[PDB]
């Protein structure tokens, strides 16, 4: 009863009720997992936001850039779960790539330092939240990460996708640190989900070009995906990442579960 | 309850209770599930072998060469599972690769005769199986095949490898078909397990060198993998592919899902 | 002078002045390699063909499903270029996949008779003629074959990519065996190229279906390629093969070089 | 004569005589290419290196981090190439990890600014550099970087794997752009090379362990490899860059060459 029954699962990155990680919360909670939610800067926002999830959970603060919260974390967390508790499960469900990097908008003219944010808070992040969390977790564990396939350019995302790309290795590495703990580190490569950011590009946020790039790489997703995709339903990432949580993937590490409809096996 | 409760499940390819398909049913049958199993050539043999999983399961015969087994397949099926009953789940956990073609043994000096056989077996029966199944699935259904990472030749496996890597590109396409049928088809690339063709082979069945090379093949598999591979547990690939044949991964198809223990992450 | 200069180059697969291995042997020429060519079946016309490569090549005759052509090759090329003279290179510009299996023209339609027609001259002919041939190369030798990317399941090609990721996996194979020669065995991935037969599909040979689904392949390759792809022109991958049976790729074997244009490298 | 006859090609990265793009330089030099060199922090170091090559080529100094030297580069290169000249090709072999971050050395303790150093010299400056020249790049042109094959996680290299999964992408995009010029941006995947720096961590600079995990990954470099590895020898890598920067990979964009003796196709 519950895929994720008895598990103490941090889930990051929650911050609207269309975020992944709203989704991967409330699908965990569905299948019987308890949460502790770590939030990055607009906490009573989130807390509002996470009062709609099925359960209460603890939230706490995480800016994956801050060292401190990185520092500390593990201690507030087994303060929300309780000592001699530990963390069955982690997920990174957090990503940013400031301007211009990302749409429209020349690749060549993203400066380095926002570059270097968005990694660190993308990539770097999935080692940083494993460091700080691996101490705190069970035998048995599991760590999830957000990820889409970055195997191959793309119109718009630019930076986002090499950040993706050092997000793939990063965890690959973090899978070598987790198994010492017998602990999984696997990232969930969506499909694009019309997720507030998402709405607001395909919108015309950061240009017209952007928008009209992703409309037609989520067209073409779904066209590809042998089993389609919708953009507007977070729920089979959600469920994948569970299923990265539960025991039933347990000989799978270091490793990208495609939760894309398929459209990465198929070119056209 | 039950990972995979309610669903009707074909799995093919119980030869002894160390196939990797018996952990497969055991494990699906303790999941829930329903099955219809399918074997080759020796039902008695595997009608005694299937006795003791957790519940008893209808025996059909496939041999997946035959033709007439695979036209009446889906009738004795339906048969089976009892009239306006579907299939939720298909296993394929078929393989053979002749001689030499396989251990030691020359590459070069297997006909094709036997190659043939072997991507018969190993490869095109997965679409076979995929065309005889389908009809009697229902939607939010999963087809699974046993499969081994081929995309680096190894010393051994041989030509095996190479129906492997037709078998991953067989499923791509049984996705394509699948979809079509809200039926998702992927491949689980497990690690070695001492099956009982596999201890044959390290024990010199196929030669002192084709022996030696599994052995070094097992044990660089554990090392490389960042949480160990036990070759002598076919459970987490069982589990594995329960996942795939349960809705946790809905999203997932004409896809590879190693269950390895993360070996094809790590190089060294 | 001459990126081929003095290199002995067997060449196969010239059936027309349009086919791949036409401008393969035609810039191996240019190059200063001296040709030996095998052809199938219509001897009279492939001698007629190459009449108008820039020099005077032996024709041999290559049937690779034969056995006897196989076995009597190499005692045939080394009359061809003279006794104590070896291959500097080989080239396997073949390929074959029979109906249905192939355009439209349902996948499962496909008997294992045609599949196995299909893979034994497109895939396990690889292995063939590296077993016929590596026994007369000479150290710092050459063997290429002409590839698709299978990687991702497209429509039409069906069989033929299965047939193709054979091959990719055979081809890792032969670069185990072509390695004790001192040979390198690569792959060439090419884009759609308008070859009689691809221009006979996209024409409707194999169904209207079939036909638009390849110039939409055409398309989107060209639009994916950052420099393009121009499928009327073989050029490009005539001289990628020659790169590859020169000794400027000495570090490369068991491997694909894609002359696709870099449509695979990108997605969208 | 001479596979780069009459090309201008900037090389960067080159640090001493044992450095790989010290071969490129020499190689291409050999094949008749007319260099501007691009030297870091120490250029009277770098000028008295490359006097040893076979023809002067001016010497300019990039520091990639730079920005001045960066928007600079371009000015420099054609008034050292002189004015309506313009580059044919540029290489980059720049490369640099800070600590811990690398060897031993626990790579949850590289601090990101690290990490961020890493990926700016080793990834971002490949954007860079294309960014600086692609203005003054001739259609035909070729960008070529110098990479490791990171898909998988291996001992030591840590977060300069991550840097090179990095790159990787950045070469698929580079490649978007460097398209519009006519100009293609590829990788070359070396295997390892006993360039100063990694006799210096196999003779324990990094300590035991990390010198302990490099020998162990050259050696199995090597036992892998058909043709074999020699990491002593940088001059199948060389003349693999220049293959690239050659017109005989015409097709080839956003993509990696693997120089690694076939080692990356293989397993074991
Ligand atoms: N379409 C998508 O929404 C998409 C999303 N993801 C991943 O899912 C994860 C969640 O993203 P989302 O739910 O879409 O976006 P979101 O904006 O809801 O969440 C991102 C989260 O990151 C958090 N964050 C930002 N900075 C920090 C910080 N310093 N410290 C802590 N947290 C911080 C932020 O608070 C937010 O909660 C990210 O890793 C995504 O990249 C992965 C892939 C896709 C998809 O983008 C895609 C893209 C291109 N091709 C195919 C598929
Ligand atoms: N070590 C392993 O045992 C192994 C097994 N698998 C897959 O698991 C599946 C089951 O294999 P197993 O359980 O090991 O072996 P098994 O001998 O128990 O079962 C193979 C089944 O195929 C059946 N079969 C043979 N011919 C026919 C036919 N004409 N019609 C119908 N059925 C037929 C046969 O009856 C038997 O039940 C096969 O696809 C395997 O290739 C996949 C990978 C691995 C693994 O090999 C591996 C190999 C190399 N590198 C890494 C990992
Ligand atoms: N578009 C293309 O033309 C294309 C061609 N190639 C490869 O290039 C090689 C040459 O093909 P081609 O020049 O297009 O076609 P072709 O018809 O000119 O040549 C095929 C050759 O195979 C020969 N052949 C057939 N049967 C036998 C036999 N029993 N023994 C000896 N020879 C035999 C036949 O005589 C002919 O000379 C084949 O391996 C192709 O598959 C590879 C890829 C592509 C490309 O198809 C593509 C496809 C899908 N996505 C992307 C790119
Ligand atoms: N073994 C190797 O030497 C090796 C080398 N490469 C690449 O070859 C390229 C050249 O490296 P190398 O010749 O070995 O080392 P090197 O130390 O000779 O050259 C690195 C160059 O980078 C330059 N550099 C550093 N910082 C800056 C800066 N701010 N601005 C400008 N230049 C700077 C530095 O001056 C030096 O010339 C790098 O991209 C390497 O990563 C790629 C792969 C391998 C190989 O590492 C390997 C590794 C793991 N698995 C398999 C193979």
């Amino acid at each position: 009863t519950g895929l994720l029954d008895g598990k103490r699962i941090l889930v990051s990155g929650i911050i609207t009720d269309s975020s992944v990680a709203f989704h991967i919360a409330r699908v965990a909670q569905e299948q019987g997992a308890q949460l502790v939610l770590t939030g990055f800067d607009r906490l009573r926002l989130i807390q509002r936001i996470t009062d709609r999830l099925p359960a209460k959970a603890p939230l706490l603060e995480l800016d994956v850039q801050n060292e401190e919260h990185l520092a500390s974390l593990a201690g507030r967390v087994t303060e929300a779960i309780g000592a001699g508790n530990k963390l069955d499960g982690v997920v990174h469900s957090i990503g940013f790539m400031p301007q211009t990097g990302m749409g429209i908008n020349p690749f060549f003219d993203a400066p380095y330092a926002d570059v270097s944010k968005g990694i660190h808070i993308s990539a770097y992040s999935y080692a940083s939240m494993a460091k700080a969390l691996l101490p705190i977790m069970n035998p048995g564990g599991s760590i999830v990460g957000m990820d889409f396939d970055p195997s191959r350019a793309m119109p718009a995302y630019n930076w986002m996708t090499v950040a993706k790309s050092a997000l793939e290795s990063v965890n690959r590495f973090v899978a070598r640190e987790a198994g010492k703990y017998g602990v999984r580190s696997n990232l969930v490569a969506a499909g694009p989900i019309r997720t507030l950011a998402m709405s607001a590009i395909v919108g015309g946020a950061l240009g017209e070009e952007a928008g009209a790039q992703i409309q037609l790489l989520e067209e073409g997703w779904d066209q590809r995906a042998p089993i389609g995709w919708n953009m507007k339903d977070a729920t089979p990432v959600a469920k994948t990442v569970c299923a990265l949580l539960s025991d039933w993937l347990p000989a799978t590490t270091g490793d990208i579960i495609y939760a894309d409809g398929g459209a990465h096996t198929q070119l056209l």
